[PDB]
């Protein structure tokens, strides 16, 4: 007679291949990457013959066997590719082979192989576009978002989107060389932490909690080897296989590291560090430097200097190149991207008209042109040109394109920005002719999260009745709303200011918009981003 028919012994059913050490605080030790997953299974015989011959099944394929020598048995053995399998234990002898019911393993890998695609429905005011215009749409997603602004990755309207950029992806390194990270409570504390053993210019993850760890949607179960933002954008990417997830390096606080690649040492630490997260977190397609910025004028006033700029263009050729060994090795498109300053000033330190040939967009950073931060000189935020009361105006949406264009970067990489939130003063007093922005302020608005900025959610939600004025200024193209008895004034982007953006963006064949960030949206932004841009409904 053949064998028995085996009993599957209960016991883990969930392997990793990168393997994340759930007590360990430091990257290097959190995460273990290995060439397969050691994959383990017992078994009993509580009937019959046991075979000669035991073996474990994976979906039908032998992935281990070797001699049935009693009732009970284990079997360790490796397996190199993720996926939910369905595993037997098969015992055999000559008169034939008697397999297990079937019981799914888990063998995570970073791609998500292993994860049910995360397919949520949309919330708030969102709308179903399809992405056939063949424009950038673009937002960013913040790993502390999903502490006090509740926004996690399962919340992302993501069939609106081409690109999802996540921030931000710190640069280890301790005194001089993230001392801006200082200014946040803990902040520079939990990324020595993080970087404890590791050298500095490698990349790392700032909260590894947050990204890895954290029970969200889909990775709640306490076995589930990826949790937290890097889980379910594992299984985000599995429901949207086209979704193209970039890392984003750098941003306003952890910038500084950038201004030391002028050493090729430290530049090709860094780069090298960079191929290898994208080795082991599969599910990114690319890398985004936001450095802030090349010649200085970002969070820290004591860096900046006038090798920067050949120092980013040098940076991109060889993320390119890095770039470019990595696709040869997978055959998958990897894209590099940079946003940047739409300030003139600060785009002319850099020859963008070379770097672009390194890059697949250049996100310009059309926002945060006034604010709080100068309560003198007041403006809006974001606008495409400049107000009728000072056509002058430096800084504007279309005077950073026209700066790119005239340095002869081509147009199609140019992907222009628009704010999710407003920036604002309280106070505003002594402006002429009903234009609170002719005025002076006392100090920034009462903000959402930090004083002088307003989600948009909550401008749409909160500022739009009782004494608020609402304005559209349609030759700048920008909203802004105004309260006269307490000088409250926010300059914001709406649906309308979007459409401007996006209509400018078709008529001068620019690369399409991005936005930050995507949690302050109530969908009316990324609504009319996608509108504008002519991606049909449904
Ligand atoms: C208003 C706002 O959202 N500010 C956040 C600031 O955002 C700027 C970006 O860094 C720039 N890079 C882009 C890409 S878009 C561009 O503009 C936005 C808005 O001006 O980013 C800071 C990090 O660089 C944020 O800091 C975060 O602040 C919260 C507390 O407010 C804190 O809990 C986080 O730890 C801190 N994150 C980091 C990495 O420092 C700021 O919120
Ligand atoms: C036109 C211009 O150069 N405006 C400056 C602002 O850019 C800058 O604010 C900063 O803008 C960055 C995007 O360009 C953001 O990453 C950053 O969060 C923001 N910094 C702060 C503290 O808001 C300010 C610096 O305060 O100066 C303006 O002149």
């Amino acid at each position: 007679a053949a064998p028995g028919k085996p009993t599957i012994a209960w016991g883990n059913t969930k392997f990793a291949i990168v393997e994340v050490d759930q007590a360990a605080t430091a990257y290097n030790n959190l995460v273990k990457v290995k060439n397969a997953a050691d994959v383990s299974v017992s078994w009993n015989l509580w009937n019959g013959d046991t075979g000669t011959t035991a073996k474990i099944l994976l979906n039908g394929k032998e992935a281990w066997s070797g001699p049935s020598t009693g009732s009970s048995g284990t079997a360790n053995f490796k397996v190199n590719k993720g996926g939910r399998y369905q595993m037997q234990v098969a015992l055999c002898n000559a008169d034939g082979c008697t397999a297990s019911d079937a019981t799914e393993i888990v063998v995570a890998d970073t791609d998500g192989s292993h994860l049910a695609p995360l397919k949520e429905p949309l919330l708030e005011k969102n709308k179903p576009y399809k992405q056939n215009s063949g424009k950038v749409v673009g937002s960013y997603f913040v790993e502390w978002g999903v502490y006090g602004r509740n926004f996690t990755v399962d919340k992302i309207p993501a069939q609106n989107l081409t690109h999802l950029l996540y921030g931000f992806i710190p640069i280890c390194g301790g005194n001089g060389i993230n001392d801006s990270l200082k200014e946040i409570e803990g902040s520079f504390q939990a990324l020595q932490r993080s970087c404890q053993g590791r050298e500095d210019f490698k990349v790392s993850i700032h909260d590894p909690f947050a990204a890895l760890q954290k029970a969200q949607k889909g990775v709640t179960a306490w076995d589930d080897p990826y949790k937290g933002n890097f889980g379910q954008l594992m299984a985000l990417k599995q429901a949207h296989p086209d979704l193209k997830i970039l890392p984003s390096i750098g941003g306003w606080t952890l910038s500084d590291p950038f201004f030391f690649m002028g050493d090729k040492v430290k530049r090709d630490r860094f780069v090298g560090s960079v191929k290898e997260f994208l080795q082991t977190w599969k599910f990114f397609d690319g890398v985004d430097i936001d450095w802030e910025f090349p010649g200085g004028k970002g969070a820290n006033p004591n860096l900046g200097s006038p090798q920067d700029g050949e120092t980013y263009v040098l940076l991109m050729k060889e993320l390119r190149a890095m770039l470019d060994q990595l696709s040869a090795e997978t055959g998958r498109k990897y894209e590099l991207t940079s946003a940047i300053s739409a300030g003139k000033d600060k785009i002319d330190k850099v020859a963008y008209n070379v770097a672009q040939n390194s890059m697949d967009h250049i996100f310009l950073m059309s926002y945060d042109f006034y604010g709080a931060f100068d309560l003198k000189n007041l403006g809006h935020q974001t606008a495409l040109n400049a107000p009728a009361w000072k056509p002058d105006t430096a800084y504007t949406t279309v005077n950073g394109v026209n700066a790119l264009l005239t340095q002869g970067v081509k147009p199609g990489k140019i992907v222009v920005g628009t704010a999710m939130y407003g920036r604002g003063w309280t106070g505003v007093n002594g402006y002429q002719n009903n234009i609170p922005f002719t005025g002076t302020a006392t100090g920034p608005v009462k903000g959402t999260w930090e004083n002088g900025i307003v989600d948009y959610r909550q401008i749409a939600s909160q500022f739009m009745s009782g004494e608020w004025q609402y304005t559209y200024d349609a030759t700048a193209e920008a909203p802004y709303v105004f309260k006269p008895s307490t000088g409250d004034l926010i300059t914001f982007d709406d649906a309308r200011s979007v459409q401007a953006k996006g209509k400018y963006v078709l008529d001068k064949q620019l690369g399409g918009l991005f936005s930050w960030e995507i949690d302050a949206d109530n969908g009316d932004i990324l609504n009319s981003m996608n509108a504008s841009l002519g991606n049909s409904a449904g």
